[PDB]
């Protein structure tokens, strides 16, 4: 009965002929957008996962043998792989990664994973590429294997064996774990629970496929920037399915937009009663934590311990998400009246057209590809904080962050030319001045390189008093001084820099438009 959620259904009436009609065009539109891989590619994925399961057991077998153990014991020690995310839910597409978890017994360290298991991978003829990130916040090895992309992480359980038949439903498995292992194990516990809390998984899958495409298209899919991540969207679709257990997916979509657009935010969205368990624990409770009372559009993970997947949402992103829900309501109602089609729902956003002003955020590096990832990855992770400081000012109607950074690189070469880059980049009036420096495309003869990561924030202003107008340069310098204090090397102007530019929509850089568009200027 849990598959009907915490309030039971709004309706148990099944699809009508006319409703199923639209579902079939919904599937057909998804097919044309390329949502589904071929059935072979899926057979190939399953095959690669069967091979990884054997490697996990080898990995574990070998480590155990080095840790002195008998054959019986080493074989008993086990090791098992799980998948979560997109692939586990069954909503993956061509080129999507399989998110994969390697669970290991207590005598098997992370050093083991980054040495013994990494070696076992390279010994395979099928291994196309491997990129270990042992220093990672979330410890990972990213591979491409028989053409298929896999992201392997490792969780270490406080137990002597990991048998083939192990499942991770039991919260007893979490006592005694440290933070990394709790995080690594959480992804799978959540995905499995989502799947057991929807009444019809096929309906769920198609609805989700739709929301994902729609979210990417409307630029409302990006956890880092205060929009919902893939898991957040998943739970949101999951809730509406609990409400209409016998509806087709097209109805789920229509209903999804109405219910979510009218929802009493910040009332949380919850798929099963929140539970508590062992220790003070990181459970979501707004009656206890201030951090939790301030969540704007809370959507709560079902697996103990429950957590808010949409922590990053701001005032400005809340407003964007809702605008899009409403757009979602209108267009879908029109589809059902035959006035519009599915394509219209999935049109690309027009972000670089809808605002008179844009604020431009550039991370600069004199160094290597390592150094830029580190530097830009930080600044990027801080954009929402600049949004929160902007959005609460008197003069600002909205501060809307775009969801994808824009990246570029040049051979520098000398330290004179680097300052020129941080002079002429980012305005179209003076932009081609950089054409005096070689840009990196494909492809090589390359050495000393300057790196650029640009993020965009659309800005919209309230009418102001002519005597009382808004200044943004205070939270901007506040923001740079926020970033120039996260490891001391970032103070080195010789290498790291951070430019903020206020730029009008007509003055926007060309990089920002498709091979479809252009932006006639105001005068």
């Amino acid at each position: 009965q849990k598959v009907f959620g915490i309030t039971g259904p709004v309706s148990t009436v099944g699809a009508t002929a006319a409703e199923n009609k639209l579902n079939d065009s919904l599937i057909q539109e998804l097919k044309k957008e390329g949502s589904f891989e071929t059935e072979q590619e899926t057979a190939n994925r399953v095959q690669v996962l069967k091979i990884l399961q054997e490697l996990a057991q080898r990995f574990v077998y070998e480590v155990s043998k080095k840790k002195n153990m008998s054959d019986g014991m080493a074989r008993d020690a086990g090791g098992k792989i799980f998948t979560y995310g997109s692939y586990r839910l069954g909503v993956h597409g061509p080129g999507s990664d399989i998110d994969t978890l390697v669970v290991v017994p207590k005598h098997v360290t992370r050093e083991d994973f980054f040495t013994v298991f990494d070696s076992l991978l390279r010994e395979r003829k099928e291994l196309d590429e491997i990129a270990p990130v042992p220093d990672a916040f979330v410890p990972i090895i990213k591979i491409k294997f028989s053409g298929i992309s896999i992201d392997l992480i490792c969780a270490r359980l406080d137990q002597p064996q990991v048998p083939l038949s192990l499942t991770l439903s039991d919260k007893n498995l979490l006592r005694n774990l440290d933070e990394k292992d709790l995080r690594a194990l959480n992804g799978t516990r959540v995905t499995d629970e989502i799947l057991e809390l929807v009444p019809k998984p096929n309906v769920f899958r198609i609805a989700l496929r739709a929301i994902k495409l729609w979210a990417q298209r409307r630029a409302v899919y990006a956890n880092i920037f205060g929009f919902p991540g893939g898991v957040a969207w998943a739970m949101l679709v999951a809730r509406i399915c609990q409400l209409y257990p016998n509806a087709c997916s097209a109805v789920i979509l229509n209903r999804f937009f109405i219910i979510l657009s009218e929802w009493n935010w910040p009332q949380p969205v919850i798929l099963k009663p929140i539970e508590d368990g062992p220790l003070q624990v990181r459970v979501w409770n707004p009656k206890i934590y201030a951090q939790d009372r301030s969540h704007r559009m809370p959507v709560i993970t079902p697996a103990y311990p429950s957590m808010c997947a949409t922590h990053n949402i701001t005032e400005s992103t809340k407003k964007v998400i809702l605008q899009e829900f409403v757009r979602g309501v209108q267009i879908t109602n029109d589809i059902f009246s035959n006035k519009k089609s599915w394509a219209n729902l999935f049109e690309k956003n027009d972000f670089f057209f809808r605002y008179k002003f844009y604020l431009e955020i550039t991370a600069y590096t004199r160094g290597s590809d390592e150094q830029h990832l580190k530097w830009s990855g930080l600044v990027e992770s801080k954009v929402r904080l600049l949004v929160m400081k902007l959005e609460v000012l008197a003069g600002i109607k909205i501060a809307h962050p775009f969801t994808k950074p824009f990246e570029s690189s040049y051979c520098c070469p000398t330290e004179d030319d680097y300052e020129m880059i941080q002079d002429k980049y980012g305005s179209h009036k003076t932009e081609t001045a950089l054409n005096a420096l070689k840009l990196v495309t494909d492809e090589i003869k390359d050495a000393p390189k300057a790196y650029l990561s640009t993020m965009y924030i659309g800005l919209d202003f309230n009418i102001e008093n002519k005597k009382e107008k808004v200044d943004i340069h205070i939270p901007c310098t506040e923001f740079v001084n926020l970033c120039r204090s996260f490891n001391e090397d970032y103070g080195d102007h010789k290498v790291f820099n951070l430019a903020l530019r206020f730029v009008k929509g007509y003055d926007l850089p060309d990089e920002v438009f498709d091979e479809n568009e252009k932006r006639p200027s105001k005068k």
